[PDB]
């Protein structure tokens, strides 16, 4: 089983902590956590190209792309692979998450470990905001907060 | 060729940031970068195993050690993977950091991305001190700051 971790922080009050489990090689990532901080609502939810937080969140790079395809929602197949769609705060600014994906790793080609994941000041549109954005960022806007994806145990 | 980098954050005033290079998988992995805030002279420099920040740089773990050896230097022949030695500051508290070590890699069993950094608040005694410490952390003492290795562009 591979498990990781990711504590994320930016320039403001956004912080969080969200764990990654996966049984096996073959098996579906399991995301969970809690999110704080949040204007209340959906905000996107990317894991983004590069380990980079030396420029703080804007250092991470594109959403994680290896094919090159456009951004779409978790449900599509044309999506980014970085594409986990949304995450939902509440009236008090808290977001727990709970999300499965199949297409995210934590090994191999799609192994996200190292990589830098980034919650967005607004809700992704999951492709379909008919702008030139929607297609590459889901119109998602600035990085809130974000962390690179350690190995846990 | 493969590159990382880990911006070292702490609770007191150490900050810093380190840049890995390797050039294919057989080949050392360079390190440079800069650390300030430190007191003047050696500090432990260690690559932990989980890249966990979850409560702070102890969450960590204890050295990166798939092989369980006990401490060493990077020179000695009984060392952990992760047991990059020291790393000096002057007497600004500046910390020029350049190092090589072939054991560490961007890569495989000895693949460090995804792991944690720490700069320690005591020169590593190498693991010669004779008593328990040593043989694990080389009495390196308290963790300064750290962060996870990610992959960089
Ligand atoms: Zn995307
Ligand atoms: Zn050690």
């Amino acid at each position: 089983a591979m498990k990781a971790v990711c504590v994320l922080k930016g320039d403001g009050p956004v912080q969080g902590t969200i764990h990654f489990e996966q049984k096996a090689s073959g098996e579906p990532v399991v995301l969970s956590g809690q999110i704080t901080g949040l204007t209340e609502g959906q905000h996107g939810f990317h894991v983004h190209q590069y380990g980079d937080n030396t420029q703080g969140c804007t250092s991470a790079g594109p959403h994680f792309n290896p094919h090159s395809k456009k951004h779409g929602g978790p449900a599509d197949e044309e999506r980014h692979v970085g594409d986990l769609g949304n995450v939902t705060a509440d009236k008090d600014g808290v977001a727990d998450v709970s999300i499965e994906d199949s297409v995210i790793s934590l090994s191999g080609d799609h192994c996200i470990i190292g990589r830098t994941l980034v919650v967005h000041e607004k809700a992704d549109d999951l492709g379909k905001g008919g702008n030139e954005e929607s297609t590459k960022t889901g119109n998602a806007g600035s990085r809130l907060a974000c962390g690179v994806i350690g190995i846990a145990q």
